[PDB]
């Protein structure tokens, strides 16, 4: 096991950049100017936390708000995990393009070549760059499972790439599967091009935040993220009985 | 007096981007992967042109295509000219954001700072970043003069910053003025956060392209560009 990080944000002031992490806003990478001045951002925030005083909060929309952890080389699969606090819903969405709020990328300049959860055509599903095809197809859109607005859900994404015969992403909302990719007729636009080993060359990076392409701004709380190449879950005070 | 640029592209390959240009595509500021092998690109095209063999071609969309160019220091003033065929037109759009072919960025790595010009909710005109301004105001939003596609035009705009007490903006098609940024009541949301000099620091480079905030994909052809600090218009053989 090459990763196995967690990261509650406790130890970060206020207002600053998580320490340790990367960022990608307003479209470049490392941004040099993520602060509390600007319109958009991602930055520890004390006024709402799931765990602790802290979370971090990512304020965006078209121009994309994340934060971004580079991977260990070689991964073959990748678990991301984090309580999510979203000023507006995913999924079941009249009019959506796509939004997203985790994702992986292979190249740290550029959000060209990466997967993207969240929902597409107003279902909670994937977009990968750069094929630009979508999961679920068209039959599923604008229907489905609701990750509401206004409420910490337990979210995690398991990505299985390596040597399998067709490379796999599941999504699990607090523990019940709600997306899965596992065959090429999951796509829309014919399957990544017909590419079966999809995730090649994606797991570099992790990220994390709001990038909408549907035109919505929205403010984004995470707690607690976790990223691990060994499965990831949620607990019973996550779950939230 | 400072400057005085033509480009017409034909000394440059096909398929290559104009030599002696940078680029703005993918928004990434001399993105290596400008090539004819990508959805998004500037590229030399010997397919249509306004003169001789060649224009520039821009694809792109919500992802800009931009070619991009520095200005010298101390201008306080600069005329955008360019000869340009789109595949989409631009004013009186039901629906629109904003979209725009010409500006003026003060640094060359973001879209953060920058002076468009195209339309702006559906109407010719102007967006400002950072302050996110737009003019006309709201009273003008989605009507006002076509600038129509599949056709070429000649479109010139000038910005007029430096020692005056209201930075302006003009633009025209073929010599007819279609949109104006007179004074602070012509921005929608205030006037760019009250600042009167809102073209300091944005005379850093020019660009030219296509860049829609509307999730338009275009196809965008450029010819005869001309950049200079005193002005510019279209002559007999532009006006067709
Ligand atoms: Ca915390
Ligand atoms: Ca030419
Ligand atoms: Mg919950
Ligand atoms: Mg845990
Ligand atoms: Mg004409
Ligand atoms: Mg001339």
């Amino acid at each position: 096991s090459l990763i196995n990080f967690t990261d509650g944000f406790e130890s970060t002031g206020v207002n600053q950049q998580p320490s340790g992490w990367g960022n990608f806003v307003g479209w470049q990478s490392n941004n040099p100017n993520n602060n509390i001045g600007q319109s958009v951002y991602a930055l520890v925030d004390n006024t709402r936390a799931f765990t602790g005083n802290n979370s971090v909060h990512f304020k965006g929309g078209a121009a994309p708000a994340q934060i971004v952890r580079t991977l260990p080389a070689g991964l073959d699969k990748v678990y991301l995990k984090a309580m999510v606090y979203m000023s507006k819903k995913l999924g079941n969405e009249a009019g959506d393009n796509h939004e997203h709020i985790f994702g992986v990328r292979g190249n740290v300049a550029q959000a060209d070549n990466e997967v993207r959860f969240g929902q597409i055509k107003g279902h909670v599903g994937t977009n990968e760059m750069p094929s630009d095809d979508i999961s679920p197809p068209q039959s599923q859109w604008y229907s489905g499972p609701e990750i509401a607005a206004d409420t910490w859900h337990c979210v995690v994404v398991e990505m299985l790439g390596g040597n399998r015969p067709y490379h796999q992403l599941h999504a699990y909302l607090d523990n019940q599967l709600i997306h899965s990719i596992d065959s090429i007729s999951d796509w829309n636009n014919g399957g990544v091009n017909g590419n079966t080993q999809w995730l090649d060359g994606k797991l570099n990076y992790a990220f994390f935040g709001w990038h909408s392409f549907s035109n919505n701004n929205a403010d984004v709380w995470m707690d607690d993220i976790e990223i691990s190449d060994q499965p990831i879950s949620c607990d019973s005070r996550e779950l939230e009985h």
